[PDB]
């Protein structure tokens, strides 16, 4: 990277240490940006979920598919589970979206409870499979919670066939009552859903698709057990990416366990962390993983980093690790929580090949967890980080009691959190345009069109504490 | 600008990392110095007011060039509406202020509200022209809602005619139960209002005038459709200066809308902007402009810089625009949002000739917007930043709703801001008192009778963030 | 009236100190039961709008006499108003209403403020006379405040011919997206809006008419001046019916005024007031009065009894002076604050042809003050009682402001009250159709299917103060 003359700092820099010079542009908008990456994950945005149980749910994942991004499903499922998510994924549309069924007998609350799943509002009662009509929200609600289905359903709602084109979808909805969109096979049976915003948004992002057409789906492991025979299993299981992940990756484990995946050689891409330092990251590839996580204790303030004085700021930390990548031809992902656009494009500006997003991404309506109420009537949604406390005990196999406990007195607390959800952008896709306009904008800033041009020809500086006040 | 020896920070400086070391100093008072500027545009205070819907109105434009400011009016408004507001500020008096008419008929609820927009607070009922009375608060209030304004109206004030010195104004309302001093044509009818604080203030402000000796006003444009017809038109419609501003300033298109409108040669100004280079200032100038606007995401914590990682602290990007343009014999000014009398003079003395204020006079009687009231009863009025959604929308012109919206996916929210209104200096002259004040107090602290000696006279200081606490 | 055996108070009775006890009855459902009054007054309903100027307004008229009751105009109201509000009032449809008609140049706030004066939710966009579109709430709300009324407007709307059936305009509406049905005259210009709840009331609610078919509506005068001249006047300018009403209506002034209003014999009936006691409703009705009011200071803690021990229960005051006015062959109305649907109920049984409604009615979108929002949030309309104390003095004449300020010293004070507005229930049909469900539930349960018989087949019971701990 690039820094302004006399900025030589003698400490780390992180996200809020720096900001990125404007330059000569000759971009005109931002849609004259592309944002595909060149790490061999087929992703069409800098975006990847993380593998988080609260947040790597399947309507999360294709969601995040459908529109560029990819996930990485939790390490700790079941591998019969973890296979009826890929082949739900990859048996879903590119275009149109699986909306929310609801039988006719079902109860008011179960029929807002199952509304709330999806940010379409809308759902359609199927009857042996041909739609009646569409339930919404504030039609459920100050009615008799005795009510059913059938009495508050609107029999009255638009219809299109499966093929059409979305400029002509989103005409139609002009003067529609309900934005839905509803479309039926050739054959009158439910394909799918669509929606003008999800109509315009299909212009614009190009859904990440293996050789097969298919969404894609990745998978997480661990180093402990038979790491080889599991990464086999998801290979077959039809997983397109493998991550290994653990709190610290510069251990001698984690290079045995790349070595045994590596061996292998299932032909797909390794993404293994978390490391801050180009040693590490050297160590990495050379075991036999081509994009490497970088991230440990990023925040002054985080857990971490209280229970220990172990860590390192994000900015550096991505700096150095993209570059020792680079001299040895790998790639890097820049994870520490990301919170803001600013995150994504200074991860970017850094020389990361992709960026890594968690517990933000908790707080929607397609995450796995269960939408909750607060005290204010707030919505959110509960956050339980990497796993739970009885994720991990279950993780350990079987042992017997006395040791599981032993081994869980040394483990810290659950640490939930309650992540809020906004209600003018709780949906997923309301969070991935504002980060990809906030990347968008930092591409015309600079002048570059695509990712490698903005980490080419960026100009960086450094502030100071005082602008804070 | 000169520093104190061992003073050579390694980051970017903020308003907040500086401060102004007193020197020898021969001036006697404040009202000593001289604030004229030397930019072109006319203005004899450092004073501009942003080209922002919420703040730019026809109200605003009179207050602010009577007492020698100048102000730049949005660039979405239609050209029979800028002409019609030019007309309308350069048809005014120098020294009197237009007061509000209201009619004997009209409602008590309508009278103030009429009576809310300035800030003489009273109100002059017309009769076909001659004054009758004066209604002014704490007269219409506790009164029945269904009366009139004749049933409030004081039908004793004080009178005077029109040419009268303002010394002798002051003196003859040294007694008076209403400080209101409304003056009449010697034909009888209103001519305009003065009051004792105004009176005061026509002796220390030189009102900014043009070569017909009528208020001074600019007006702003795009880089979108035919640049160089909308600069003639505004041109001849009697704008004074012209001011093109986008986001981003250094791409190639400002550059081509420059050529453009300097093609033409209009005779007029040109402002450019927004840069934070060197480089880009460089550019600008030489593609015909002689003024360049600085400032991009000036915050630590804006919108932009949370959005985006792009940005630099003010301070440093002012002094080294501004040594630039001298380089290249320009001038610049300093946007990036000014909130104390600091901001402007480190403004200055870093070496811009004159200074943009944007959202701070929103909070005023003299602002386009409407009075609210909050939960607390305080008075606030609400802004939308350089402009409104709406807008931007009707700014692309006649396009397919499908492509309007797809526009607009990307953009933000619109972020409307509640802005305050302080009772004691509600209006926008008691704004313009403390910034001339604070400007004038630290003239004569470093030792300078008017702004180029102050640039050029003037010893700063670097502190830390531990002052803070 | 009939009370149960053994049941003689040794005190007068209030609405809290009685009950109607239910008895044999034939009638099936409420719509079985007819409300029409025998008093001469010709409504239609049991309900009259008392003559107070924060209620009896032109709107409030219309919406009233269209319902089948009446309403009395201030008595302080100039003639020429007078004239042009009954003009108004009987220039009106009998079966739909008038819209609000708002300019598509016109400003967001005037459009929600000139909206939120009538009950439809909507309001019309005229240009010539021919509807373009319609504005409702939640439109006009989040959005710029700089908007006009054509960026909003929504150009889709329901359309259908003048005097097209009820039950057909019902029908039409079942799927339309806004309840509202702007009707047009055959020439294509705007004659009237309905609304499906307005179309299922014109079923129920026969308007109150003349002899020209005309709604009906009625004037108020004072015992100060030429009564004779006033009561001319407003016979010659359309008054249907002439109300003199005073604080105490017993006194010889009364009388006199009286004889001079019933010496020129209008033709109209003569309703005078208030009186508490038989002899009182005697000599009023000798004096020529066809109608008497009833009740003054009906409340145990009312103004009117905390600054005099002058009062008494409205209960027994209303049995003793129905009795009266019936020995004589004639009628009483029942004033005095009615709260609930239970003081009609009883005031009916207990022998009074009408009652009489004041502040109630004060807080409805159709009274003739304007619409204000509390600290919180929560819709409420200001209340002045029969006058205001501004009313009072310019209802004195022209006299010296010394004797106005000695007459008006031992004036009280404005004793203004914030009349809150039922968000569900806002409109004043919301409160006709309450009041007039809990009379019909009363006659269904005493078994009666009109008022004289409600009056002839009742019996009542007293109970303790013991109940209501």
């Amino acid at each position: 990277v690039r820094f302004l003359d006399g900025h030589t700092p003698a400490y780390d820099l992180t996200y809020n240490d720096v900001f990125v010079v404007p330059g000569r542009s000759d971009v005109a908008s931002r849609f004259d940006v592309d944002l595909s990456t060149v790490d061999g994950s087929g992703t069409t945005i800098p975006v990847v979920v993380a593998n988080m149980t609260a947040v790597a749910g399947r309507r999360m994942a294709e969601t995040v598919a459908r529109r560029g991004g990819i996930v990485v499903l939790p390490q700790d499922l079941p591998i019969t589970a973890v296979s009826e998510t890929v082949d739900f994924v990859k048996s879903r549309d590119l275009v149109v979206d699986t909306p929310v069924t609801l039988s006719p007998e079902d109860s008011v609350s179960d029929a807002n409870a199952l509304l709330h799943k999806r940010a379409h509002g809308a759902a359609v009662v199927v009857f042996e499979g041909r739609p009646i009509g569409l339930v919404t929200e504030a039609n459920c609600a100050g009615v008799d919670r005795f009510a059913r289905v059938r009495d508050i359903a609107l029999s009255d709602f638009v219809t299109a066939p499966v093929g059409t084109d979305p400029r002509e979808v989103f005409d139609l909805l002009e003067h529609a009552p309900i934005d839905v969109a509803v479309m039926t096979a050739p054959d009158g049976t439910l394909a799918g859903v669509l929606t003008r915003t999800g109509a315009i948004r299909a212009g614009i992002y190009t859904p990440a698709v293996d050789a097969k057409g298919r969404l894609r789906i990745a998978a997480a492991v661990g180093i402990n057990g038979d790491v080889g025979a599991k990464a086999q299993a998801l290979a077959e299981a039809g997983a397109d990416l493998l991550v290994i992940d653990t709190a610290h990756g510069h251990q001698a484990k984690m290079l045995d366990a790349i070595k045994a995946v590596a061996s292998l050689d299932l032909g797909l891409p390794l993404v293994a962390g978390n490391v801050v330092s180009a040693e590490g990251t050297r160590d990495l590839i050379e075991a036999g993983a081509s994009i490497v996580k970088v991230g440990v204790g990023p925040g002054a303030m985080c857990t971490t980093r209280m229970m220990t004085g172990v860590g390192r700021p994000q900015f550096s930390a991505v700096v150095e690790c993209a570059a020792a990548a680079r001299q040895l031809g790998g790639h890097v992902w820049a994870d520490g929580g990301v919170r803001h656009p600013r995150d994504v494009a200074l991860a970017l500006a850094a020389g990361a090949s992709n960026v890594m997003i968690g517990s933000w991404f908790a707080g929607t309506y397609e995450s796995p967890g269960d939408l909750l109420f607060d005290r204010d009537d707030r919505p959110y949604k509960e956050s339980y980080g990497m796993a739970s406390k009885r994720a991990v005990a279950a993780r350990t196999a079987g042992d017997s009691s006395f040791d599981r406990a032993r081994k869980g007195l040394f483990e810290e607390g659950i640490s939930t959190s309650r992540m809020s959800l906004d209600p003018a952008r709780g949906g997923v896709e309301d969070l991935l345009d504002h980060i990809t306009s906030g990347v968008r904008s930092t591409c015309t800033y600079v002048g570059a069109a695509n990712l490698p041009e903005l980490h080419e020809k960026v100009v960086l500086g450094v502030q100071s504490a005082a602008g804070f006040a």
